[PDB]
């Protein structure tokens, strides 16, 4: 089997993307952020305290014929940017882009943070990280990915991102139509439970590559790209005006520059992301101070090649025996 699904990014600046799912039966469609940076697949629900719900779509187990409640599992999640949610867990019927699983344990929520009530466009979150990570107790879940993966053509899914314009997320296959040149391939840890990979280095706008080993995670659910201090004050430096800024928390610059590219090395292979992809608007509105999209990862503890670096490329996620990740131009 395969799937296919449309992701679209929720505000002018591309700050995440969503997908629709189809939960429960009849189907609940909501609109979930693809996460392969974490392995809970979880939604607004019936259950989620009210004054906590500002615009959601939410899902409703209890209209759904094939919802069963998971006697006794709950979850409870807190993620890099400090939002989170918990609840309780029913096992219902998933599908993506017309890839069916069933018996997904699909997390629902009874409390989220002010980050997510905030954020009326997304409904929940599907993770697709290892399900070494997943967070429900006692006992622990499996992914969307993880579940569908037996009965899918090949053992992948791809996310193919677009800059301010939707993109694609596909499982089962690999669409050779959706970039240029060939796909390569790299090694992958799966022993902090995510995709992690080793870049070979990196060059800024028309400069000369520099080879180092740069150890991140493919982040899907994160927005921006996060890398040592060394390399982003050596992007930033080429940008007139740009500064770090304590006040803002991170890298901002004159909304009047032209910003340089930004490559990054996977094995011998080049992926360019250009300037403008590494715009983020003015800090609030009306301000002529913007704000970077590649940031420092200092204090993260682990570099993130989050959705500017992944929308410059056609990435391939290999959940074969020994997982890999590719990576191509498109």
């Amino acid at each position: 089997s395969t799937g296919s699904a449309t992701t679209t990014p929720i505000d002018s600046l591309d700050d995440a993307y969503i997908t629709p799912v189809q939960i429960g039966t009849p189907a609940q469609t909501l609109n979930l952020d693809f996460d392969t940076g974490s392995s809970d697949l979880w939604v607004f629900s019936s259950e989620t305290t009210a004054s906590e719900v500002d615009g959601q779509t939410i899902y409703t187990p209890s209209k759904s014929t094939t919802a069963k409640l998971l006697s006794g599992a709950t979850w409870s999640i807190s993620y890099g940017d400090g939002s989170s949610s918990s609840g309780d867990v029913y096992t219902d019927t998933v599908s993506v882009g017309g890839l069916t699983v069933t018996g997904q344990a699909v997390e629902s929520a009874k409390k989220v943070s002010s980050s997510f009530t905030e954020d009326s466009t997304i409904d929940g979150l599907l993770g697709l990280a290892f399900s070494t990570l997943n967070t429900v107790s006692p006992t622990q879940q499996k992914t969307f990915f993880d579940n569908a993966k037996a009965s899918l053509d090949s053992p992948v899914f791809t996310a193919d991102l677009g800059y301010h314009a939707p993109g694609t997320y596909n499982f089962g296959f690999i669409d050779t139509t959706a970039y240029t040149g060939s796909i390569t391939y790299t090694a992958v840890s799966t022993k902090q439970g995510f995709w992690e990979w080793t870049s070979t280095g990196y060059a800024v706008g028309s400069g000369t590559f520099k080879s180092t080993s740069i150890d991140g995670i493919a982040d899907t659910g994160t927005t921006l790209l996060y890398l040592p201090a060394t390399v982003v004050s050596a992007y930033w430096a080429q940008v007139s005006g740009a500064k770090s800024s304590s006040s803002v928390g991170g890298y901002v610059f004159p909304c009047s520059a032209t910003l340089p590219s930004f490559t990054f090395g996977v094995g011998s292979a080049r992926i360019v992301i250009p300037g403008d992809y590494i715009d983020f608007g003015p800090i609030s509105t009306g301000s002529s101070s913007c704000f970077g999209g590649i940031q420092s990862s200092a204090g993260i503890g682990i570099n993130i090649f989050g959705d500017v670096a992944l929308k410059a490329a056609f990435v391939v996620f290999n959940g074969a025996t020994t997982p890999t990740l590719g990576f191509a131009s498109k």
